[PDB]
Order: structure tokens, then C-alpha cells, then sequence
RNA sequence: UUUUUUUUUUUUUUUUUUUUUUUUUUUUUUUUUUUUUU
RNA sequence: UUUUUUUUUUUUUUUUUUUUUUUUUUUUUUUUUUUUUU
């Protein structure tokens, strides 16, 4: 049944929106200031810093960074008669812990935590990707497309584990392998047993993510090495460059700004009654009547900022630019010529230059975002023997194979997925590559 | 965090200034004599000769040079009613060792040693550069600009290693290569292992100093030769003449005279409390209210001597003359027509001719001195995506950059790896004497403390000459 | 040249005897009490506890065992008019450190330390052998004969390393192997490097100890294992049971009681002038005119005690009983029917029962004790292939092969090794086995 | 060191005695009523029912037996002017949990729990032994002597595991084997893994309990069966009837009534200062000046009740009657003609017949109770040298014990390993009912404190009967 | 002519055992009573 | 119909580099002086 899942997610987002309402009440912010992305961003890093129970335990025994008992950051942006000012207001974790506890009807609301931390991962992937660490592990910078969910820490659950990319898992496992190579860390002690356990958990997440049998079997055989040394490093690099084309079935969770939920809940649109979905039309229509204000530099233009915000909201920064333009109805500029910077504001930037303006989120069309792979795969002793089939499959692969047969782009006016329209692009080589 | 580094350097310079105070107390010198550069210079060669533990061990087993048990030199200059007299006062190392130990609160203070020895290297580079050794190794005398930190011996640490120039490392490595060519010194013994170790330490210092990937890779491949013979000699000469334009990111440590620190500490300006920095405004403002006296020949003029002292203090002898003039506000005379000599006084020079006078160190402006490079190396292989991920479920093609996909996988036998000089040549051809560097940074005024608003300089004064030598 | 070695050992033993003279002066003991083995034994454990610089450093950071700042034990035995009384007199290390420093003319005298600690190892091997640890490592108790120098710690030098038995090294290496198996201790850290270094030092000591090429080569190949696991355990057990017959050339250092040296030095017999030797006639003739008193239980007999003391002095507890009887001239009782106990006295034993009496050390003959092996050996991919030659050599070995051709037992009256007498035993099967 | 163990046990028993003091304060009982065994017995079943965390968790999900939220039993006996009355006062666990927590200075005091539960096991073994379960598993009723610590559940730690008898472990393992035979319970699930783990823990407890190598090896080989079926049942029955004579080294923990500790603590005899021991003179001298009152039926005699109480206190119900009589100084009546019943009072017995009187615990002598075995197992394979080392350089043969040298090397295929019962039988035949044990140890007098001089007992009183049952 | 290195708790009651040795939970049992009965 | 684990120091000045980064000793040199001479 799907009604129970819809009711659960509706209750969750209703609690999130009511927490947004209460923070707006408590912060004494104006109506416009309650529609600012920066305030929600800072509040949600406060959120993660309050539920990072592992880091809370680590920092209680580590009193450093000066004035850091329980309070971090808090750069609240406020309006005086047109101008803007930031105040470093410090909030302790514990009261916000109870305000959450009262916001979800006595529950912890860890799932909502997973969705907010994933949405932060989505915005991070949209804005900046780290070839720095990618080459720190020595892997080439050609695979920036598989850094989805890279910023997500381990503390997230299965729902968080679903959206992390294959390359993110590759980086996380190579970190553990290099740590176990630097020092003899795999002893029979509890630490070795626990890192072992985390290793097979991440590995069966990996093998669940893939679709073709060959890569699943070679991941199975990579496990057979009780002592991860150097050979497994190139083995899993080969796995990664095979997943470049033999991509894993990774989900795309549609989370939206902290405000969008709050404005919807404030207006009285109860999500429990009519039901809510995370993959269907829902996050599209909530943005059809949503107003969002944002802060922009004197050199930054808002036109690219709105498109980057739509990237962050719908996690389409790793998709083809042509398709995103089709759903937008307007051309989406690649990152090569974006005359904009990161959404977050640096701690040293002055305030006389900063200017607030609206963001456009309306899209002409809507589409389903399933956790499936291209139809091209369906059309098609050690690790090297399977690398041979990897090579022959890569040779069989073509840049022409059309995927996603039987599905299409839909119009906004339809609610039950009745009749789609088939898109068709013949616009030469505009560039289906967000980076480069 | 940067507060801890500031506190550490403040404590270090406070200890240095207090040691200067105690030497002034012990030497029974007057107020004017405590503001003489020569006294600090001699005292600091005493300093290095007392912490040169390697040379101490070498000389204990080598009792030569006549009366040299523990005492060397010591030409202290003193005033009698206007006139000057030098006394060869000999100080043993050990008591000064304990006076240091009490001056840094029970610590050895080796970092301060590194900064004083670097400052001696700075003054040496400002005064005299050795094409003698540069052609002893046979390298042409055109590269005198890369002799920064040449006088620095190996005993300095990482902080000392940061400021040594690329050419200094080239000279040091060619010395070892020629020694290993003269005799079969790379045997499996401990000496060969230790010289090997020092070799890779100097080489990863080198590759850390560079910025572009091509030179970093060719330095990596130079390492692959287990037996350094003759080919590596021209290989690293090519490396050096490539670094002529593809310069390495070498730091510029701002050390000041032995007295300047002592006068500041004596007045009660504690550096631990307000914090201290080695790159920012700090050494500039301490010289804004510093008085320095110096010794000058009857033919030498003090006007060029003050500018040469500013060179030595701020290690700007290898920079453009126009920029140094802009910060000075007055024209800086190149070494071609400097009617002056070395700061240090020869052991045979008479004293009736010698005359003491003030030095000018005030500068109209101040600027940050980062360990970065210009901007003319970024035209080669660009980055970008190679694959795509389906976000929306739309019936569309999945664009794959296939010809690079084979390139990553491939699976054949590479021909060879020896043509990086070719990219060196093409980068040199791409380089122009017009490319402006250091975008987004500017020269600042003295009255500002937090780097608020700079002023952009602009020189159109023909070809006055941006070359300190020649 | 051999004169320099003789002069060095003579100077060393002269310093030792002068230290014995000064301890007799300082302790205010009588003439008889200066000829007691127990006093010298306690004083020499004080000696080792004062030069155990490693243990000194370990105990300074570990203030335990109640009153233990610098002083340990010290059960000095004294006579009142026939009866005996023990006093627990505590001496600190440091003053005895300087008294040594003045006793060896400003030198540390570490070699003398090695000889005293070896002589303690000799007495320990003579009295009690530990099958407890031998089966703690799981090795069978059949090899008690290779426990020579077992009590010797690592701190001894090359001279100490020469006399340690093959089985002692086997036990020491198995201890390190089991420690490295229990935890991942072979990391790239300094501890792993240092235990590695100690490992090859002990191994080339081992391969120096052996004589035949096959065992030297298999010890060389045992080294090739960078990770000592379980296979090397049985490999080196096979090495040990091969050394059972293919015995290693282990020296036998002839050290004598703390008093014997002191009495000789007190009488004015300077050893520097006439020269001294550790293998030749020397320790034999010094015992020809030496008087020794010892403490005996009311049930213990002195007849077996004197023979056990001769065992401890000449380290002949692992030799054939028949030969030791021949040099003695009297039958030597094996340990099976020795109605005696350990030489050292337990801390709880009462004093009214204890009785002091002389010990006999005179021997009818004298013999050289070289660090060579039996002449029987001269008559004759992995570890198992060499185990094959081990088995065939063992089969070629016979319990009849006579060894030590060209050498014989000598008389006391001869000084320059002129003419020996060939012994010949036909006394059935009296038993050439000290244990069992 | 032994001082730390003595201090720990002294602190533990001091906490126990202080808890007894506080229960006496809270229950408003008189001085005489505080010296009753029944009150302490009921209070200590309350104790075990409060720390039976496993049963607490099982009963919270199982609300049965009527009024049983947190309270069980509680038959407190009280005096009115000579007569006796029982009140069913119900106490919840949780407040007593905190009163313990405050009684042991913030600690849980689980060790004390182990000693009280062992002392309940001791009294149960003294009073009634279950041939009912012994024949439920089908084992003959001849082995009632190995039911020591039978009532002890698994929750006890290593200290509790030490005192459980061999037969108790045999019963516990046969229960698990029969459960695994009834249903396929050894699957790869967590339950199978955990019962497996408990199985090897109980088995290495077993092999630690034994002394001779043969039984230790056959227990090792019993483990090799991954699927415990029927053969292992008779295998371990043979193990048990071998342990009948080849007894295991099982300890005898000397616990005393709940009151005895309380009276000693109340008088101010701190056990931490002077030290306490569980095996030495200690529990003997505390009973030398201890007063105990008990409840007796109108038909029961107190003379046998005092002796049975001494049995329960010192766990001597499985020992020879003659020895217990010697330490007592009076004849100890075997259970065949004991005109008494169980110490605990049935829930339906009336109160007009019940009469309270003193108990005698004074003993003429004292003895150590070590966890060692007799002496009749040392006739088999002896040890000794196999090789020799040449000490003197003499022309002589090197004696080698060749036939054992092949035996150590060998290199063939062993026939089988299932004939250890054969050595069991031959050892049993070698065993005699005459072999005297415990050489070098004797019975001591009360006046001695440091184990100075014993007296050797000697019994020639025919066949009075060294068998408590039958 | 062959040599003083230190890494988290051991040992002289004694001669071939013993360990300074430890709070885990899985579907219904038991105090009318002492060797049967379900 | 698929899920909150914690182990010794990191990060919001910024968008693809830079590192919070460090006292080793091997057979005769150098302050008459600034680019030669041995």
C-alpha cells in the first residue's frame, strides 16, 4: 500500500512546516525575512549541529575553538528600511531539541533530519564539487558527475544511503582502505570489528545500487579480500569507471527550501488529509505558488541564481542541460559561464553591497524521477577477468542508445499521468555537460 | 586558527628582544652603540657559531686556526668622544648557550635561530651574489635572480627551507651530484643511504615549491634515476631555466635588525598580548618608529646605504626596482651605480676614516608579501564532466564522451616519457612580458590596519630599468 | 693474541673480588658469614636490580608493591653463637652504583654483570627448569635439555647471547610471534621497527649458533616471512626438534660463587699478573683450595647439595651423568632421587631448623669446555623440503657415534695440556639423563 | 598480592551488614526478631527477585499470577509476647534497588549477590537434593553427591561458576542437548549462535574444573561434535561417573546467614581495616561469638537443626560425616535418621505450634577449605630429558632416546581417537578406598591465628557411615 | 679479536600446573512437603 | 513496505590547489674586497 507512506511523509513535512512557523514566531522576523533562503540555511546547520549526537559527544570532551560550549555560528540576516545587517546570534542546542520534540508530537523526527541533510547535500553538489579530495585519493577529475550526496556523513539512515552516489561510496571506502594501510588497524579488537561491519554495510548498499550482474559479482568478490591493500584500490577504481557507463540505480529525493514548507503549512494546506508524495507532482505544484526571496551580490545576476536554486531544489545539477531547459522552458546556462557565486555568503563580506530580490521557480512541465537506470543496459578468479566483460560492454555501449522507453514529460494541468508529450532536440551540440 | 601562530611568534621575538636587552646590559655599551647594525651582526655570527652543533662537533676534533678552542672573532665597535675603535673581544659559546636558555624560558629557541640565519641570508643576497660558484658548476651567470637563501646551510628546518630559492636548491643538488660522480659514493653503506635521504627531502621541497604540474612531474621523473650521472645535470639546468619564468612559490620572511627588536621590547611593547605577524603590517610599523645608526666609509654615501639596508630588511633585492621605489616613495638606485660597498667592514680597514650616521627606513606605503606566483600558467588540458546521470525520467539519450572513455581504460604499451621540455618551450613561447599579475590585490596606506581599501599603482616611466644587477 | 683477553678478564674478576672484599668490610660480617652462598646470592640480585636500568625506568613511573622506592628484599643471614637469623635489610641502588664505579677504577663493569647474570642463569637451570612455560607455548616437555640460559633477559650483550640455549631463543621468539598474532603489532611505527630489529638480531644469533648448512638455510628462509603467523610456529618447532640432535654450538661460561672470587682476591692472588682464563684450568684450580659454607634444611643432606653446587658452578646439569661422575670421581645422583630442595631459601621458612655446613668442590680431574658440537655431525621453496633432509639426517644418526675425537680428560698436576687419559665406561645403563 | 582482595571482600561484607542494619531499622523489628534466619531468607529471595533483571524483563511482558506487578511473597515473622504471627507484606523491587545503591556507596554490588545466591544454593543442597530431575534426565540417583550449586541459575558470574558442581554442569548441558534434540534449534540464527557460545563457556568452565589430563582431553573432543545428538549423552554420563572418583577441583565458598554479618557490622567490627578472608579463619571466628535464633516445629528437635544450619553455613553436607564431627566435636547425625524437616516453613503451616529457640554454631576446631582434589591420579606417562648437551669436551657418546625421537617426528595417519574410557576404567581399577589424601595439611585449633601447628586426626571407629544420604 | 637499549599490570610462600581474575534477555512452571505424578 | 551508533587535532575568509606545520654529525676552506685565481 502507498497511502500509509503518503500519510507518514505528510505528517513529517507538516511537522517541519510547523517548526518553521514557530521559528518565525520566535525570531520576531518580518514576512519578507521569513522567505529568505539564508535564514533557513543557517537554522538548518543549527539543526544538524543539534542532532549530530556523535559530534556532540566528541565536542563535549573537546572544549576548543574558543567560545563553543553549545553554540555555533548563527548569522541571522535582517532588514532595516531596505538595507541589510547580519547578527551573530548564538543559540544553544538543547532548547531547540525540545522545540523539535514538541513540533513532531513527542517524536525525534530523524527522518526529517535525513531529508534536510540530503537537501544540504543537494545544494552542495549543485554549487561546488571537490576534485580536491578526488585527487587527494588520486582519482582523476573526470568523474565529478558521481559526487552526488558526497557531503552526507554516515549518520544518515537507509533513506539517506539511497541517494548517495556511487562515487561518494568509492571515496568513503578508499578513505577507510588508506587508513587501514597507514596503520595496522584491522586487529581483532572492537574497532576493527566495527569498521569491518560498516564496510560490509556500505558494500551491500553498493551492490544494491547497481543493476547488471557482472558488477554485482565483482563487488561480491572484492569482499573476499580480508586484508584490503593496494590491489583493491585499482579494483574499485575500475568499478567506478565501469559505473561511469554502467550507472547505479540511485534515487533523487526531492526536498525543498526550509521556507517553502513553512509557507504552505501556514496557509492551512494540511498534507496528511490530501496525501503527499516525494517523487510525483507534489514538490512541483508547491513551487508553482511559492514566493522566495534571496540575497544577491552587486555583480551577481538573479537570472542564473534562480536556475541554480532550481538545480539545488530538484537535484538536477548532474542531469543533461537540454532536459532541464525543456522542463524550465528557458535555456539553462552551464557552470562554465555562470556569472554568479555560491549561494552561501562568506563571513567577511560587507553588507552595503548586498541586495535582496525574488527567485523564479516556475516550470512549464513536470516529470517523474524514478531510481532506475537507462534502457541502454537492458539493450545490451580475480577482478581482471570480469574487467574483460566490462571492456566488451563498454565497446557495445553507444552514445546513441535512447533510454527511458514508455515514459515522457507531462503537462502541469494533468494530475493522474494521463497523456505525455515526446520531446525531440536537434539543436546540434549546445553541450550536455554542466562542468567544463 | 591564526591566533596561536601569532602568539608563538610574539613570544619568540619577545625572547629575542630580551636577549638583546641583556647583551646591551652585559656589554656595557652606550645608548647609541646599542643601535649599531655591526654589533648585532657580529653578535649573531657568534649566535650561529654557538648553535652550529655540527660544526662544533667537527671543530672539537679539528683544533686548527691557532687560538680557536671555543672563541671566534668578535670585532666590537665602540665610541670614544666621537671617534671609533674596534676590539677583538673573544666570547666562548657555552655561557651564551645558557643565556639563551634563560632568555627563552628554558627553551632552545631554534626557530629564532632559523629567522636570524635567514636574515643573514637576506643581507648576503642583497649585498653580494656569487656567480663564482654559479660558474664553478658551469651554469651561466644570467640567473643571479634565483640565488635567494643561497648562504643558508642545511641545518635550518622547514621554515628555513621555505625561503631558499629554486637556484639555491639547484646548486646544492649539483654539488651532491658532482661529488657522487667524482667518487663511487652511492654504495649500500650508511653514508649513501643518508645522502639519498637528504636528496629526496630536498627534492620534495623542490616539487612543493613549484606550481605548474609539468615541472612537478618532470621533477618526479628526475627522481627515477637511481644513479645521478651527467644527463640529470642538463635535465635540472633545463628545470632551472624553466623556473626562470615558471617561478616557484617561494616565501619571503620579513626579519629585522637585531636592534629593532631590542628597542621595541625595551620600550615595553609586548608582542604576546597584541599579537604579532611576519607577513602583515607588523615589521613595517615597527620600522616606522625605529632609530638605526650605522657605520659608513668616508667615500660611501648614507643615502644608498639606507636603501640597501631596507633591501636587506625586507628581502626586496630581487624584486622590481619600480615597485620598491613606489613603496619607498623615492627612487631606488640599482646596483650598477651604487657608490657604496658591503655593509660588513673588512678586518684591515682603518678607523680614523670611519663615520657613524643614521639610516632612513620610513616607507610611504605597505604591502602584503605572500608566497604565491604571478599569473601566466593555466593554458593546457581543462577539466569537466565525462558522464551524466538521469535526474528526470525522460526518454532521452545519455551523452557519453566515448573517445576519452577509451583513453581512461585503454590497455597498451606507452612509447616513452621524455618530451616535457617540449611543453616547457611552448609555455615559454606563450609567455609574454606584458601579462599583468597579482589581480585583486594592491598597495595599501599606512593609516589602515585591516586591509580595507588599496590604491592601484600605474607606471609609464619608459624603461628606467627593472633589473637590480646589470 | 690471547694475552689481552686474559688480562681483561683478570682485571674484571679482580674488581669483582675487591667489591666482595668491600661488601664484607661494610656489612660487618664474620669470616664464616663471608663464605656463605646465600649472602652472595641476595647481594647479586641486588646487583642486577641496580643495573636493570630498563626496569629502573619502568618502576620509577610505576610506584607499586608498597614500600619500593629504590630498595628490594635483602634477606641477610647472620650467626648468633651457632644459631641463624635473617634480617630484611634494605639497600638503595645508588650508593652501590658508586661503589661499583670505584671498584672497577671508574668503569661501569657491565661485562662482569653479564657473567653474574649468566651464573644466576646457570644455577637456575641446575635447580629448576620450567616445563610450565614450555607447555604454555604448547611445546612438549621432552626438550628440557635446551633450556640453558633461559632466565637470561635480553639486556645481556653478545657474551650473554653466546651461552643462551637454542630452546631459550625458540621460547623468546615464540613469545614475540604470539604477541604479534594477538594484536596487529607489526605496524610501520617505531615499535614495530624495533621489534623487527630485535627479531633479526636474535635470528642471526640463532644461525650463528648452528653448525650444519641445512638448518642455517632454513633459518634464513624462515626470515623471508614478513608476517609471522601460525606456519612459522611449527616451522621453528621443527627447527627445535632438529636441534635436539643437530645441536647448536653453544658456549659454557665458567662462573663461580661470589665468595670464591673474593677469597682468592683477599689472599693477594692477583689475576692480572699471572693471567686468567674462563675455559681452561683456572676455575678448577681456584676451587681446589676454596672453602664454601652453605645452609641446609634438617631433612636435606649436604652430600647431594655439594654436587648440585658443582652443577651450578660448572653448568654441567645438562651433561651426561657418567662424565660428571668421572671428573668428580664419585657417583653423581640424578634429580630423580635427590633428597634435597632448591638452594634458595623461601621467605617463610623458620630458622630454628636451618643448619650450616661445608660443601665439597674438589674434583679428581679437569677438562676443557669448548663451544663445539659432537663429531657425529662431521661423520654424517618452503620448510618441509628441508625437513626431508632433517628426517634423513636423523635416520642416519645413531646412539653409538663417538664424538670429540682427539681430546681427552686431563689430570690436575698438568698445566700445559700434555697427556690425557682416555675414559671408558661399560657400566650398563646407569642412566645418562638428569631429568626422569 | 592478597591485601587488595581482602579489602574488597571486607568492603563488600561491610556493605551487606550495613544493608542488614538498615532493613532492621526500616522493618521496626525487635532485637530478637533481627536474629531470625527466616526473615533474612525471605528478604534475600526478595533480593534475588529484585536483581533478576532477566526475569524482571520476562515478567513485565508476562503479567500473570494475579497480583504480581512488582511484589512477591514476603512472609515476615513477628513476635507477640511469646507467640508468633506471619504477615504477607509485599515490597516492590525498585526502592530496595536504590537502598542497595546507597548501601554499597553508589555501586551495584553484584558480587555480594553472587555470594548470597551461592549461600541459598548451599542451604538448598544441604536440605534437599533432586533425584527427581536427575532421573528426569535418566541419570541414576547414585550421584547425589555432585549436585553442589545445582539451584544456581546462569546469571551468576565466574565466582558463582567456580562453586557449581560437575553434576550441576552435566544437568545443565543435558538440558540444552535434549532441547536441541527435540527441535532443530541449532540454526544459523542468533539464538543458535548464543546457545553455542553459552555451551563453550560452560565447557571450558568444566575443563577448568578437572585436574587430570585424560578427562580434559575427552571434554575437548566432546566439543568437536557440531551437532549434539544421542552419543554425547552417554559420553558425558561416562564423564560424570568418571568424575565420581576423578573429582573436579570445585571451590567451597563460605557464606554465612544474613544476620551474622549484620550483627558483626552493627557492633563496629570494620572488616576493611583488619582485612577479611573467605577461606581462612574468618567465618569461623565470626560464628564463635554469634547468636542465632530460629523457628522449630513442635516435633522437630533443635539439636539436629543446629547441625543442619552448620551444614548450610559451611557447605559441608557433601563431606564425610566423621570429619564434620571432628571439627564439631560432637557426632553429626546423617540424614537417614534426622527427625527434622526443611528449614523453610510451608505457606500453610499454622502458627500456634511454632516455637523459637537458639542454634549452636560453636566448633572446637577450624580447617582451611581449598579448591583442590584428593591424591590418587599420577600413574601414567612420566616426563624427563630426551637429549643431552656436551658440557665438558670429552670423547664420549651422545645418548639420544631414538625410539621417542621417531615418535615426535613420525609422519603417518593415526587410526582413531575413541578409547579414553579405557584409561578411565584402568584408573578406576587403580583407585583404592584406602588412599589417604591431603598430605601435609591438618586440622587446627581456634587459639592459633597464623597456621602454626596442626594436630593429626585418626579415626578407627569401624563403619559409622561416611555417607550423608542413605 | 669481538661488545650496556627503554616502551600501558606479574612473582623468592615450593619441585613439572591453577590461574589477580569478573552483571546478558528471548513464546506457560512452583515455597501446600523429604526421593515421584504430572 | 523498508529504517537515529560514538571512538586520540580540521574548516563557512572563496570556484578545481597549498597545506596547523617543525634542531641531524661524518677525513683540509675563508670576514684582507664587488663578478675570478686558485
Amino acid at each position: 500500500n502507498a497511502t500509509e507512506i503518503r500519510a507518514s511523509v505528510g505528517k513529517m513535512i507538516d511537522g517541519i512546516g510547523r517548526f518553521y512557523i514557530q521559528m518565525c514566531t520566535e525570531l520576531k522576523l518580518s514576512d519578507y525575512e521569513g522567505r529568505l533562503i539564508q535564514n533557513s540555511l543557517t537554522i538548518e546547520r543549527m539543526v544538524l549541529s543539534a542532532f549530530d549526537e556523535r559530534r556532540n559527544k566528541y565536542l563535549e570532551e573537546h572544549p576548543s575553538a574558543g567560545k563553543d560550549p553549545k553554540k555555533t555560528g548563527g548569522p541571522i540576516y535582517r532588514r532595516v528600511d531596505g538595507k541589510w545587517r547580519r547578527e551573530l546570534i548564538l543559540y544553544d542546542k538543547e532548547e531547540i531539541r525540545r522545540i523539535w520534540r514538541q513540533a513532531n508530537n513527542g517524536d525525534d523526527a530523524t527522518a526529517g533530519l535525513t531529508h534536510m541533510m540530503i537537501w544540504h547535500s543537494n545544494l552542495n553538489d549543485a554549487t561546488y564539487q571537490r576534485t580536491r579530495a578526488l585527487v587527494r585519493t588520486g582519482m582523476d577529475p573526470r568523474m565529478c558527475s558521481l559526487m552526488q550526496g558526497s557531503t552526507l556523513p554516515r549518520r544518515s539512515g537507509a533513506a539517506g544511503a539511497a541517494v548517495k552516489g556511487v562515487g561518494t561510496m568509492v571515496m568513503e571506502l578508499i578513505r577507510m582502505i588508506k587508513r587501514g594501510i597507514n596503520d595496522r588497524n584491522f586487529w581483532r579488537g572492537e574497532n576493527g570489528r566495527r569498521t569491518r561491519i560498516a564496510y560490509e554495510r556500505m558494500c551491500n548498499i553498493l551492490k544494491g545500487k547497481f543493476q547488471t550482474a557482472a558488477q554485482r559479482t565483482m563487488v561480491d568478490q572484492v569482499r573476499e579480500s580480508r586484508n584490503p591493500g593496494n590491489a583493491e584500490f585499482e579494483d574499485l577504481i575500475f568499478l567506478a569507471r565501469s559505473a561511469l557507463i554502467l550507472r547505479g540505480s540511485v534515487a533523487h529525493k526531492s526536498c525543498l527550501p526550509a521556507c517553502v514548507y513553512g509557507s504552505a503549512v501556514a496557509s492551512g494546506y494540511d498534507f496528511e488529509r490530501e496525501g503527499y508524495s516525494l517523487v510525483g507532482i507534489d514538490p512541483f505544484r508547491l513551487l508553482q505558488n511559492s514566493q522566495v526571496y534571496s540575497l544577491i551580490r552587486p555583480n551577481e545576476n538573479p537570472a542564473h541564481k534562480s536556475q541554480l536554486v532550481w538545480m539545488a531544489c530538484h537535484s538536477a545539477a548532474f542531469e543533461d542541460l537540454r532536459v532541464s531547459s525543456f522542463i524550465r522552458g528557458t535555456k539553462v546556462v552551464p557552470r562554465g559561464k555562470l556569472s554568479t557565486r555560491g549561494v552561501q555568503i562568506a563571513s567577511n563580506e560587507n553588507m552595503e553591497t548586498m541586495e535582496s530580490s525574488t527567485l523564479e521557480l516556475r516550470s512549464r512541465y513536470w516529470a517523474i524521477r524514478t531510481r532506475s537506470g537507462g534502457n541502454t543496459n537492458q539493450q545490451r578468479g580475480r577482478t581482471s577477468d570480469m574487467r574483460t566483460e566490462i571492456i566488451r560492454l563498454m565497446e557495445s555501449a553507444r552514445p546513441e542508445d535512447v533510454s527511458f522507453q514508455g515514459r515522457g514529460v507531462f503537462e502541469l494541468s494533468d494530475e493522474k499521468a494521463t497523456s505525455p508529450i515526446v520531446p525531440s532536440f536537434d539543436m546540434s551540440n549546445e553541450g550536455s555537460y554542466f562542468f567544463g
